[PDB]
């Protein structure tokens, strides 16, 4: 190797819109403008200006004047999350031995709007489009098993809600993708107590989900395992990995509740 | 100094918003503490005011970012969606994974980058610790390649500062013995840490480079003692991980 060589008067709207800034450079690979970062937000431009000013005297953000960029300490705010909650730490082992079991990947999400979003994985490599999922991404909810199980959580009235107004794109042809048939889809969910999805995210994915529950017998999360299309049978989804499934979300709720 | 401290330090600056401040430092104040705190609590640690926590708290349920039962507050996964707002936007992280993943499958091992965030690294991406958690520079492979890039007088004023327990009976834990250790990874150009952090764990590091020389994160690949020897890590790892930190380099920058 080479050497090394040299109203609500509680709420308070600049923490708001300083944690939307940083929102705004969700999946931009170019540093942004304040023109930019205000266009997205809906925020003046002088408070943008104000906010990023903020995050770059505490270290979360950097620029040369013009543009701005993000500094990795921002990962230490969600580490501040997964560090500081039952849940997230809980989990880690019960996604481990299932993942150790089937050598397939094991995950666990709530939902975030229409979103999923993931909070603790196994150790195996999922991509999406060569691209790894990692904790803190989010997949949309109609379209995935662990987001099938989180709107089954919801009541008629909220489901419906989301149903009317949630962008149903095709992503492959198998997407149920109108609300008629993702109604029916999510009440059979709920029938079941499980989710399987068979290439309706992208080709070659199939993911089978179960829900979390507390004490109360309330939806906290869901449990999933996600593999691909040739390294699966087509059964083996129901057959193999749901009592392995079903009996992690049983044990997480009574370790913790 | 405490976060509110550092907080008042920008006082005379009208530019500097003190409630976006303060309602990071809250969020930090979560950090390592494994279960869910109080306003009293979280005041106590970050020397903030508890009126102005309580204002903070209540915003952050309003976004959705913590809850409450009214006596003790946690915060939400929301907050994770901040962290990936830097991953998603950032090509070193981005195009660091696939090297990641294909060294952590040819070896077996865990691979991972870090940079340098105050007196700790933090870790950026990881191949099968969690991204965005910190350990000391002094006796991490990788603090030691990014100490290495510094100019004599930060290293200087680092090894002044730094809190240099002694974590093994092999750590490095004065100045001069480090800034002797230091020196040697500069000649070299890599590092080997030998249970200087914790008994049994041993790593080896090498720079990430942009095309202009900067360093600007470092990779390591992390084993255990159990059948890794010195002479693997330096014979059979170093070669990869200088390999795929050069391609890194080559790829996002010419
Ligand atoms: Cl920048
Ligand atoms: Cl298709
Ligand atoms: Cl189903
Ligand atoms: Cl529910
Ligand atoms: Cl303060
Ligand atoms: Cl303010
Ligand atoms: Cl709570
Ligand atoms: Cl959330
Ligand atoms: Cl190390
Ligand atoms: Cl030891």
């Amino acid at each position: 190797a080479p050497p090394i060589v040299a109203g609500d008067p509680d709420f308070m709207t600049s923490l708001a819109r300083g944690l939307a800034v940083i929102q705004a450079f969700q999946e931009r690979k170019r540093h942004l403008t304040i023109a930019q970062i205000s266009h997205r937000t809906e925020i003046p431009r002088a408070a943008v200006r104000r906010c990023l000013h903020t995050l770059i005297k505490l270290g979360y953000a950097t620029t040369d004047g013009r543009t701005y960029s993000l500094l990795p300490k921002v990962l230490t705010l969600g580490h501040a999350y997964l560090s500081s909650t039952p849940l997230a730490i809980s989990a880690q082992p019960y996604l481990d031995r299932i993942s150790d079991q089937l050598h397939e990947a094991a995950n666990m999400a709530t939902l975030e709007g229409d979103d999923i979003l993931y909070i603790a994985r196994s150790a195996t490599v999922e991509r999406l489009i060569s691209v790894d999922l990692s904790v803190g991404g989010r997949l949309p909810a109609y379209c995935t098993s662990m987001g099938r199980i989180l709107l089954a959580a919801m009541d008629d009235t909220s489901l419906r809600e989301y149903l009317e107004r949630a962008d149903l794109k095709a992503r492959t042809s198998r997407t149920l993708n109108d609300p008629e048939s993702l109604f029916a889809c999510i009440q059979q969910v709920r029938a079941q107590g499980w989710c399987v999805v068979d290439q309706e995210l992208e080709q070659g994915l199939r993911s089978i989900a179960v829900p979390v529950y507390d004490a109360s017998g309330q939806v906290l999360a869901a449990l999933n395992v996600s593999t691909h299309v040739g390294r699966v049978t087509r059964s083996e989804l129901e057959q193999r990995f749901l009592p392995i499934l079903l009996a992690a979300s049983r044990d997480l709720c009574h370790q913790l509740f």
